[PDB]
């Protein structure tokens, strides 16, 4: 069985944070990160702090040993869990690198939107303009990322309307 435990609205806990962008940055990549998979498909969520929720998204510093321990430059970045018990929906982030909304460095939103589908239900898709695919392609061009048709098939094989 697919959605998650057959839910279909669900808790996310922002306790992560960026030192080299502000709270706004982190707070907002999150947002935006989960009202994008919205303007999609009819799952519900909401941010708070409750005290750990259905989806935790937590900083990772040096201490990620559970895989991978501090690559910095490194392919490896962020992770989110889903078909799962306990970590039905739990994410870090590595400030063993410089998070960025400006494809400098860690394009924050489109890694945090990518944590967000990854624990939602989702594995990685084949389409390179698709938030699932699991290459960062580099591209400047922040006013030409859009949700391929692709990783909405998958978000569709969840819920659906
Ligand atoms: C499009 O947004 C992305 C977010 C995280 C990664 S990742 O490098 O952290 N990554 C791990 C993962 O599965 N995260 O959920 C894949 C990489 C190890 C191939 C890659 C792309
Ligand atoms: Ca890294
Ligand atoms: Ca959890
Ligand atoms: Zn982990
Ligand atoms: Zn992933």
């Amino acid at each position: 069985g697919i959605p998650k435990w057959r839910k279909t609205h669900l808790t996310y806990r922002i306790v992560n944070y960026t030192p080299d962008l502000p709270k706004d940055a982190v707070d907002s990549a999150v947002e935006k990160a989960l009202k994008v998979w919205e303007e999609v498909t009819p799952l519900t969520f909401s941010r708070l702090y409750e005290g750990e929720a259905d989806i935790m998204i937590s900083f990772a510093v040096r201490e990620h040993g559970d895989f991978y321990p501090f690559d910095g430059p490194g392919n490896v970045l962020a992770h989110a869990y889903a078909p799962g018990p306990g970590i039905n929906g739990d994410a870090h982030f590595d400030d063993d690198e410089q998070w960025t909304k400006d494809t400098t460095g860690t394009n924050l939103f489109l890694v945090a939107a990518h944590e967000i589908g990854h624990s939602l239900g989702l594995f990685h898709s084949a389409n390179t303009e698709a938030l699932m695919y699991p290459l960062y392609h580099s591209l400047t061009d922040l006013t030409r990322f859009r949700l391929s048709q692709d990783d909405i098939n998958g978000i569709q094989s969840l819920y659906g309307p």
